[PDB]
């Protein structure tokens, strides 16, 4: 009987079964120099334990997307080894801050199934869950991945499809530092533009473009754990269709937030992830860069140091000619956009 | 008088010679990381830390093959600078357990000489010992490497050959942790099956391949302070035979252990190397996968909570059409084996 | 209103200005394995805590040059973003010792201008200054870049041209750790030769030679968080007159010091930059060489453990066929030299 985990395939799951994952995992300072040293980001939070410490936080936290890439992550080996791409995410909450030293594991569940109509593969929803070594939940959120049945003959499941979440309510939002102007050093964040400034339905060209390559993506990917081989094997992908490795459409959000920091710069911390899709592929050698719209501001219920922005950023790989590049065609994506990222930041506010 | 230090040749060896060897190393949370951003290991020994204070550690150790080629890489200034190959191991020992913040020094005694045939190299064997910094012994082995001579006309040594241990005895071994039952969990270790449920005689195909990037094998070997030329100077290797760089050969045994994970996910550790030979070389460019066969399975002397394994790994390259390839050619190893690495794991027992 | 940072160009800068840069940066174990990973400094001050220690340091502090390389990053959105190249640096003295877990912040006064004769760029002198968490400085150094302008048109500013040191005085040096012959350990250092030992006018052969790769600068520099767009746009470097992206000149540095070990191992710390030219672009593919020059041997006043040399250490790639390339063309430099690096170090004396 083979000893090796050949991972699931879609008639594998079954709606409502909760899986364990492997390989629990202790964030370290480490993790921390390789996340900026592979990402580049400015954020000041994450940079300087004093400027946390400042913000009443114990020392610098994790940024947030290593702590979403680390939770994804665990997920791939039982989830998503056999898809053929990750559809969406919603719902994603962060929840207590994450430390250096804190270990995370995780667990999915199957929350929905849906067989394609050709019959060759399916759709299947999870909810997962990180926790950290107290159990407290430091990231959840929905995730829905089409996946090879391995058996075209296997009868489907039922169809059950869950209600999505269209965006994290403001309600749900952690907001675990707080900020006052006489505490808050604007040079050192970076910009002077606070909550207040920001105009909603206003675009901003992060300007900035970013050469992807395969040591780096790799080593992001291994520092996530992460074993999709799609990422690693150029003997198997050279003779797949695009002939070269894929690289984790994670690597390319973290490198849109990345170059975000040009222009909002005081967007200090993720809070939420609302959507996400990988709208075309990105390889090493692509230049990714990467804009920003401002979708809704919203008040923090209880709070007027720390205000909420619902933000769009859209990656784009060797930037086209016409600016802020979307849906031109008719709903479908521009060619050159690779990441379409609904997310919300927390950014201080006047006082 | 030269203030560079030009290693040792052949001729510069004498029989019962202790070189003590430069740059102490202090090994941090920092190395951890990178260790498993370029070779993606899952073990979840050295990934969690309340997981290996379950068993009974301080905090999650040092991956063995992280001490095994910083141990090696402090040798190299000394031994194998000026050398055409390691010609193999034996006799590895794991000590006392390494940990964040312990301090490795090396020394090597000189425990065998014979000159080459051709009169233009010989091979110098080597007893390599690592402690830390309360001069413990953390590892010690064997190797043999053959090296150039300077001066192709200055007298051979007096041929010594030490006798050389075909394998760690299991009395020998150390094992520095303890498994219960109702304390260890099979979900985030990442597989059922324990050591009673390993056939001898058995072959495990890990799956997975992965390519090297130049980028990724210098990094590795920066870490491990290892100097030799052949991995860093395209400017002279592009003029050699293979006309690139050569993969520091530990770095494919690196890979093969990670992607025995695959199949082996509960030896839980290295506690023994037995013997490594590495075939062929590996460039970047090659994508490495691993198989596996259990050698043997041995009880432990006074402990039914943990048993032993020995393994071998072989490790090839672009995976050829014949399943498990090793030495069709009658001794001679199959062109794609990069690495035939025989080596003792511990794993947890049923209680 | 743009909320981008557009940096300043030429005509932007006021003599006696203060620029405050973003992004204060704790400094960790992992910053110090990544820096490790990727220039292999065997320096045993910088590897080992107990080596250090023995030298009456807290623990083994942070190199000089990543030191540097961090307190250099923070300025460059400020004053070399739109910059075509650094022309020198002077007066570079290190001052407090910096540990893991210390945080940097980074202030810039210009200090001098100087508008080109073609009107199209101009030089701008700054005194940059990096403090610890308890406001003491680490390091400060004056360096001078041309900046392009904007608008052409734009008024020259009145030419103010500072004095600038030939090197940082012996009396300016801080020597923060103390060696005595019966606490130091030869062997462990790597080398016999110590400070009475080296000849003035002597030169020395590093021998190494070792390859960029892209993702290494890139990495570097990210880690860094130097955000200078020539190192990572391939995008748009692809269609500039090098056709490729350049690597950062203080990644040259580093590894011209890495290479150094071979030769002056127990120059232990770099105590001041006193110049440094960036004499050709470097570039992913070649292999840096090194050289070094003692052009002078100064006691410490008040110390007879520790002596300083100051050095020259020449970068070069693809190293040539005559020995020592330097300035061959009357004034002009080698075309293969792509560093002449000017600087001090520490080193102990024979007791």
């Amino acid at each position: 009987s083979a000893k090796t985990n050949p991972g699931n395939f879609f008639e594998d799951f079954r709606l409502g079964q909760t899986i364990v994952h492997a390989t629990p995992r202790t964030i370290t300072e480490g993790d921390v120099a390789l996340y900026t040293s592979l990402y580049g980001s400015r954020f000041a939070l994450t940079s300087s334990t004093p400027f946390a410490q400042s913000l009443g936080l114990e020392r610098a936290p994790i940024d947030s997307l290593l702590v979403f890439h680390i939770v994804f992550g665990k997920t791939v080996p039982d989830i998503s080894l056999n898809a053929i791409a990750n559809l969406g995410y919603a719902g994603g909450r962060f929840g207590a801050v994450v430390y250096p030293g804190d270990t995370l594991s995780t667990t999915s569940k199957v929350i929905g199934l849906r067989q394609n109509k050709d019959g060759k593969t399916g759709v299947v929803y999870v909810h997962s869950v990180g926790v950290n070594q107290w159990d407290e939940v430091v990231l959840e959120y929905i995730r829905w991945v089409m996946v090879r049945k391995r058996d075209p003959n296997a009868p489907a499941p039922e169809t059950v499809v869950p209600d999505l979440p269209d965006s994290v309510p403001v309600t749900d939002l952690t907001v675990p530092y707080t900020v006052s102007a006489a505490n808050y050093n604007l040079a050192h964040a970076g910009s002077n533009y606070l909550w207040d400034d920001y105009e909603v339905g206003e675009k901003i060209d992060h300007v900035d473009g970013v050469t992807i390559e395969e040591a780096e993506h790799m080593q992001a990917t291994r520092l996530y754990q992460n074993t999709a081989r799609v990422h690693f094997n150029l003997h198997v992908e050279r003779e797949g269709r695009f002939g070269r490795r894929i690289v984790y459409g994670g690597h390319i959000i973290s490198l849109a937030r990345s170059l975000s920091f040009n222009g909002l710069a005081n967007a200090l911390s993720i809070a939420a992830i609302n959507s996400g899709r990988h709208t075309n592929p990105s390889f090493a050698g692509d230049t990714i860069y990467a804009w920003s719209e401002i979708l809704a501001k919203m008040a923090i219920p209880g709070r007027t140091d720390i205000g909420a922005l619902r933000v769009r950023t859209v990656a784009t790989k060797d930037r086209p000619c016409h600016d802020f590049p979307y849906r031109d065609a008719e709903g479908n994506y521009d060619p050159a956009v690779v990441l379409d990222f609904d997310y919300t930041v927390l950014m201080p506010r006047r006082g």
